[PDB]
């Protein structure tokens, strides 16, 4: 049990780096492994890593959070924030097993927006333990020389002393990299779905078959464990209008269609909260677009972004 | 970490019955209840429960895995060693989400065989992390007022150092009952499929959202624990398959009284020692469900983890 995040994250990282279970190469992909592996965070809404040796990109951890509830199965909007993600994608132009926002809302065993269901499911019985959102499916098997196998087997989510707790089954996690994004993504759609439903913030469960560090990143996972702000809450209440505003602007920043200036950004018909998205994405317009940092934007960002976009961006942000 | 899986079971029940985090009621049924709750254990093979208060009842245990093996959803089946098991079937003819022979073999999702694609991609890569076999279906939610829902994720196996590991992901597991069947099934599957790819065992890692036990056997889980070996006998080498068809034709021809075999013509079976005491178990279970004359040489030729669940189970015919 661990308080935020990043306690678990590093001791995680420290247990597999230094007493692996195996060191084996699935897919010739070679790596320290330990099997059967979890954590539970007291905290889910702390699911940041603000180590700078890590870099962690808070850009693209809302990019990949949106484009899940976005139910987009598309490379164009993701790979924009994570250019080596289009490796997954056979046909260059979606992802498969990646792509979990199709999983959630429209899974392709029946074609059912399964967060709909674990929403009624909790209204009707909120003592349920059936609540879950599957993310693998059967067929991914099937067919030989997949390169895009989800990874996720389920999301659960139960209401317990009148808070929303969650969840995370994994068959196999990269523990360096994907870890970081999937725990902030996994603990984005509990607090979304907790304020949907009128709850505050329970605890979050991960658990793991095989988790483990690429050797290919031991270098860089061992820079981050030689080194040695809160992250804001979602406003309460049925945050979709406001997330549907917010994928609008994704789009046009991400084409370069618009800019948004400081003032701009504050005019902006949101709450506080999702107009500092939508200042992320303007900030990661102007590297992508090479346009001029904006300091004022930087400025009126929560301090854990700005902490986030300098150490990722220094020559921009720094 | 446990050794055996009654270490593993009486740890947990005791944890939950004393320290419950949550005391609640899905779908009106009270609860004494545990989240994020699981366990490995280093000897999967040894997945009985011998405490005689637990009267834990190994003929079931067989079926139900057995049961897995056929592929089937039929209630008529497995109700003839679980007769409880019928609160679960809408229809008095199927189980739905407690039904995991479908799920493995035929899976709603495709009609998918996943064991034999689990097979294949531990036979190209033996150090695969794909190697899952999913058991819960998106659409079992989306049934209304659906009185059995899958409770199982998941099952996950890897190939490392020569063994085959085993994972169970479960939404729920009932702590007292439920797991006694579940482990043993899951192990079950597990050794079943490492003496098919010619691998010994390896761990076995139980992981669950809900573990608790129900205040209705909150008495029965007392006695368990204020009473608290022999060992149990392993499954053959290789392909354990042709055996298993061949236990299932005995298995359906003796539940429905179809055929009766004495303590000596069960000995002459066709059949490894393993699998002839497993068609002796549903032999002894026919005379006691069929009201034939329980045999007492039958009962002294079976491995004493067997002669020991049948004795404390049926004490009037074999004890
Ligand atoms: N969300 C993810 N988390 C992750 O950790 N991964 C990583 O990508 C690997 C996919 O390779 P396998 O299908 O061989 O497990 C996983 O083992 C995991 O290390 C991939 C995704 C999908 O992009
Ligand atoms: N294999 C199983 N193990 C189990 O432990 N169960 C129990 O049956 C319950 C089913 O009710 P829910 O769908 O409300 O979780 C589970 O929570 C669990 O307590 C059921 C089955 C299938 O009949």
């Amino acid at each position: 049990t661990f308080g935020t995040f990043q306690d678990a994250y590093l001791s995680q990282l420290r247990d597999i780096y230094h007493s692996p279970e195996f060191r084996n190469a699935p897919r010739g992909q070679a790596s320290r492994e330990r099997i059967g592996a979890g954590f539970r965070l007291l905290d889910p809404v702390q699911r940041h890593i603000s180590v700078p040796a890590r870099r962690a990109n808070v850009v693209f951890n809302f990019a990949e959070a949106l484009w899940y509830l976005s139910g987009s199965d598309r490379l164009d909007f993701i790979q924009y924030y994570a250019p080596g993600i289009a490796a997954y994608s056979a046909d260059g132009r979606t992802l498969r097993g990646t792509a979990y926002g199709p999983r959630i809302f429209r899974h392709p065993a029946g074609g059912v927006n399964q967060w709909e269901n674990v929403v009624k499911t909790l209204t009707d019985d909120p003592d349920s333990k059936r609540a879950v959102i599957q993310i693998f499916d059967p067929r991914e098997l099937a067919v030989a020389d997949n390169i895009d196998v989800a990874c996720t087997l389920a999301l659960q989510f139960l209401i317990r002393d009148g808070l929303l707790c969650g969840i995370g089954y994994m068959r196999a996690n990269d523990a360096f990299r994907g870890a970081v994004s999937d725990v902030f993504s996994f603990t984005f759609l509990q607090e979304f779905t907790a304020r949907y439903l009128g709850l505050g913030i329970g605890t979050y469960h991960h658990v793991v078959g095989s988790v483990h560090i690429y050797d290919s990143d031991a270098r860089w996972a061992e820079r981050v464990l030689d080194a040695a702000p809160g992250f804001p809450a979602m406003p309460d209440g049925d945050n979709w209008p406001h997330v549907r505003r917010v994928l609008e602007w994704e789009e046009r920043l991400r084409t370069n269609a618009a800019r948004l200036s400081a003032d701009a950004l504050d005019a902006l018909d949101l709450p506080a909260y999702w107009k500092h998205v939508v200042a992320l994405f303007e900030a990661h317009r102007q590297v992508r677009h090479e346009d001029t940092p904006d300091r004022a934007l930087l400025a009126a960002l929560p301090e854990v972004y700005r902490q986030s976009l300098a150490v990722k961006w220094p020559g921009h942000f720094g």
